């Protein structure tokens, strides 16, 4: 049955919420973004109203075979209404096509779901600056002070660096790089670009990053592994027996590998500095952790909350422990005793 935390009371509505079968009284499925536990149950079978992004339409169009006429796709950033309740999506600086969502509910209260976010200083100067947020269901998945990593920015240069020198020191390696959704494209985008070279990879992956359409990604991007010096590979493959299993298919072209793994946060950020962290290597593979995260750091997360001062917050991640529940609590009455509440 569906939990309390992906319904809006007042509305017919729920968010990421199609793995509960006929959710009693919902007239409208919200979706949030493309990841496989929010997206869970949709198929080419289902016969109700989803809406969504557009980038997201495209996905379960495409990827899921939903029908066309139950998907509708909203604009960003415009005053939409949905069976009689003005929304609006935002961008969550999450995967392509993630999305926060307003509702401006019948009798005046206003809720904001911001689905999986990277909270940022530029949300403060959208659509939420205008008005007053009630009720807060927050990504809170990264919400403790030991959640620190770097910036995105900080993390593709250290990418693009290290894989430039390599190539230029033997250009004879490959480039590697570990996927297993939607997101993190930056990762193997920029370090393609920089070597003058095309992402090889699957039909499957090939299909999926089209459905995003965007031209740039497009020219990136191709099915003809032999004419390409990066490689995407699943996640589960980026290990020394999978890496050396793959050297061997590629016909004698490459004598050396180099591969990311995007992470989110591990433990050696505790330790550990951006510039300062070294790969695991056996002969002529090396790999690479590099904590590239799509969700909010505690202190981005903090700043963001502090600034919208809600008068309720719901949080939609960590909820399944007492010790996780109390200690997220305890955080949001220090920021709101700091912030003057
Ligand atoms: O995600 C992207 C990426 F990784 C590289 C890029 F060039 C563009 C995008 C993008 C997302 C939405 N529109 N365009
Ligand atoms: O955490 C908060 C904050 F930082 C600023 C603020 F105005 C309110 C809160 C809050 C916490 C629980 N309910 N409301
Ligand atoms: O263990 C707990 C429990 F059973 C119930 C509860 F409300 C809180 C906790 C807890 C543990 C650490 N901090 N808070
Ligand atoms: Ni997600």
């Amino acid at each position: 049955t569906c939990p309390f935390y992906k319904k809006i009371p007042g509305t017919g509505f729920t968010v990421d919420a199609f793995q509960y079968g006929v959710v009693e009284g919902c007239t409208a499925y919200f979706l949030t973004h493309f990841h496989s536990d929010h997206y869970a149950g949709l198929s080419k079978h289902f016969t109700f109203p989803v809406y969504c992004s557009e980038i997201t339409g495209n996905l379960l169009k495409n990827k899921l075979h939903v029908q066309e006429q139950y998907i509708h796709p909203l604009p960003l950033d415009t005053e939409c209404i949905v069976n009689g309740v003005k929304v609006v999506l935002l961008d969550a600086n999450h995967c392509p096509g993630a999305v926060m969502i307003l509702f401006y509910l019948p009798n005046g209260t206003v809720i904001l779901h911001t689905g999986d976010f990277r909270a940022d200083p530029s949300m403060e100067r959208s659509l939420l600056a205008d008005q007053k947020v009630h009720m807060l269901y927050l990504d809170t998945t990264y919400c403790s002070p030991e959640y620190t990593f770097p910036s995105q920015q900080e993390v593709i240069r250290f990418a693009i660096n290290t894989a430039f020198e390599a190539v230029t020191l033997n250009p004879h390696a490959l480039v590697v790089c570990g996927t297993y959704s939607i997101g993190k494209e930056k990762v193997f985008l920029a370090i393609a670009d920089v070597l003058g070279s095309k992402v090889g990879m699957s039909q499957e992956k090939y299909k999926t990053l089209q459905c995003l359409n965007i031209p740039e990604i497009n020219s990136l991007i191709t099915t003809d592994m032999c004419s390409s010096l990066v490689h995407l590979l699943p996640m589960m493959q980026i290990n020394f027996k999978g890496l050396q299993s793959h050297l061997k298919k590629c016909g004698g072209k490459y004598n050396q590998i180099l591969a990311f793994r995007p992470t989110g946060w591990t433990h050696s950020n505790k330790f550990t500095r951006i510039a300062d962290v070294i790969p695991q290597t056996k002969g002529n593979i090396s790999i690479y952790g590099i904590p590239y995260s799509e969700h909010s750091s505690y202190l981005e997360m903090k700043r963001f909350v502090q600034w919208l001062k809600p008068q309720k917050i719901i949080p939609t991640v960590n909820v399944g422990t007492w010790k996780s529940r109390s200690t997220m609590e305890k955080y949001f009455r220090e920021w709101k005793l700091e912030a003057g509440y």
